[PDB]
């Protein structure tokens, strides 16, 4: 509360295009979900995220994730993380991560997110982007959101563009990613632009949407 | 609303026993979870369900579910019942109806529920009632909820005298269930009850449990 503002919370629900879409904490039942989204959606997801070391599937086994889910909750009591999962209709379909969460005279903290291939009800990605952003920027007490991107990466780049994000800059040879050091945009919105942005309106038409009888 | 008060909305989340629990909107993507589960079930749902005047696996079929969401969503648009679902982990598991809402000098409902056969005996329906409980006594503002149950249902009278419903009374031959008018017993509580109640508590430790990071 002191040490970690809004977490634990949900956020949502929200009804938009592809269906009822909310943001919870992760949890070890999440397993078998997990596992099977980010095995299947090895390509899309491998070549685009920080390198491991790790085997891919070994990773991703259903017995990995209690570690994982312990870790993030870990840094979550902490108030270091926000480590949510998005649903659509109650199901797991992704996570979304709030990171690196800093208070003091910063109050920033970086954003991550991915969504399974498999539902292609569009908008799922930028709903859970824009309910962070509210999230971050209310309960959390956050001042700005950032998040980092391959400038090859056409789809994530649109995905925050829509929502608000600006570029604010090119970090060279970045992170490691795909078996080299990449470069990636930075790109951040701050609390001042929260109230006229798409995010915004994402979620305020939402919560609308969701709340006609 | 003024029609509608408490309505939509979720209820919870709680963690108890089984897992995390929460009560939200009945909704047209629950088609398959409800065939599934209420065929699966039919056994044990048909001898205590009030009589539909059809073939329990025409009644439950994938493609009735929109006519029957439609009806009980329009209901609630009316302020006449709160159609639930109840979640076990994010998945429909089975259902908690309040109905027949009153406000004026009575400001009383009828409160109903089930839960898919796999799931029972673990806290799940007695978590559901409690929330149901909570949110009557508040947002729809009611001051009293009851329940019918035949005298032979030996579990789901032990489920609603758990969270603290008193008998009231025996209604002779009340409803058309399994070929016959069936006598059902009268449970009731009303809002003075509540502090004291273990409904309450129910929820009071399932929201502690929730929330601890
Ligand atoms: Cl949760
Ligand atoms: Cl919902
Ligand atoms: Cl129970």
């Amino acid at each position: 509360s002191a040490v970690h503002p809004g977490w634990p919370d949900t956020v949502g629900p929200l009804r938009v295009p592809a269906g009822v879409v909310g943001l919870r904490p992760v949890r070890m039942r999440d397993a078998a979900a997990w596992s099977r989204i980010r095995l299947a959606d090895q390509h899309h997801l491998e070549p685009w995220e920080p390198m491991t070391g790790m085997d891919w599937k070994v990773r991703h086994a259903v017995t990995s994730w209690p570690s994982i889910c312990s870790g993030l909750r870990a840094e979550a009591r902490h108030g270091r993380m926000l480590p949510f999962v998005i649903e659509l209709d109650g199901e797991f379909v992704g996570q979304l991560t709030i990171g690196n969460v800093t208070h003091g005279a910063l109050r920033s903290a970086w954003i991550g997110y991915w969504v399974a291939s498999s539902r292609t009800g569009g908008g799922i990605a930028t709903a859970a982007l824009a309910m962070g952003l509210d999230h971050c920027f209310t309960a959390v007490q956050l001042h700005r959101i950032e998040a980092t991107v391959r400038p090859e990466n056409t789809p994530s780049r649109a995905v925050l563009a829509h929502v608000g994000f600006r570029e604010e800059g090119l970090l060279k040879r970045y992170l490691e990613v795909d078996g080299a050091w990449r470069d990636h945009l930075l790109v951040a919105i701050t609390a001042e632009e929260l109230p006229q942005s798409a995010a915004h309106r994402l979620v305020a038409a939402g919560r609308a949407e969701w709340c006609a009888a």
